[PDB]
């Protein structure tokens, strides 16, 4: 997140940290128990069985005792194609369930084919890149973001910060797009590099994959 504010701790108790070698590198959301949703492009090419999930952490730079990690079990994709990033969307089957607490919750998510108009007011959050050369984040990060369909495809949820140079940057991708309470978007991919002013985030569109997702988590 370039241009943002740091998260109160746990606000998003579904918000999900993806590593690998101990260092993060995508964000995911807790849609179930057992089960995360992320971008298709995170997990495309790792080893699956390295990855590990962490639930309710607030600052990857230190010990937090309300962490849960769990491995991952099973994929399931839904026709992902990485040349022009569409469907880009995975759900991770973890090795387990974790505990509902204070810091750890399931996400909300939307009705299927429910399609946000220009103008509507979301949040991005997620622990990448700060820009500026500030490096990656160590407590989570939040942005408040407005949906616009300019230089986006039906295919996306797409938004833009008015006015200013701020946006996803590398390490959200996976990350939720949440608007009005429930998960609406997936960080998919930049263009004209993070934060560019000119070109729009584009999130996959969680809206159209909800009869999917409920196929596979009940
Ligand atoms: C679910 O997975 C977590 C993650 O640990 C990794 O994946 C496991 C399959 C196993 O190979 C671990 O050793 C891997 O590091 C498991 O958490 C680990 O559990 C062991 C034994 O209790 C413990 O010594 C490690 O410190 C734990 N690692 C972390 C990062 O917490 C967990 O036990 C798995 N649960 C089930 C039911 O399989």
């Amino acid at each position: 997140i370039v241009g943002g504010r740091r998260a109160r701790p746990h606000a998003w108790p579904f918000m999900v940290s993806l590593q690998l070698r101990g260092g993060h590198f995508c964000g995911a959301t807790l849609i179930a128990p057992n089960f995360v949703m992320s971008a298709a492009h995170c997990v495309a090419n790792v080893n699956v069985r390295a990855v590990r999930v962490v639930l309710g952490a607030h600052n990857l730079s230190r010990r937090e005792p309300t962490r849960q990690v769990f491995a991952v079990q099973r994929i399931f994709e839904n026709g992902y194609d990485p040349v022009n990033l569409l469907n880009d969307i995975v759900i991770l089957q973890l090795n387990g369930s974790a505990t509902i607490n204070a810091n750890v919750q399931v996400a909300q998510l939307p009705a299927q084919g429910r399609r946000l108009g220009n103008g509507v007011q979301c949040l991005a959050m997620g622990w990448g890149l700060l820009g500026r050369n500030r490096g990656i984040a160590s407590v989570l990060q939040e942005l408040n973001v407005t949906v616009v369909t300019s230089l986006c495809r039906r295919s996306n949820v797409c938004t833009l910060v008015r006015g200013r140079q701020a946006g996803v940057c590398f390490g959200d991708s996976g990350s939720p797009l949440v608007c009005n309470g429930l998960i609406h978007g997936i960080a998919s991919f930049v263009r004209g590099g993070c934060a560019s002013g000119l070109y729009p985030d584009a999130f996959a569109p969680v809206a159209q994959f909800v009869n999917w997702i409920d196929s596979i988590i009940q």
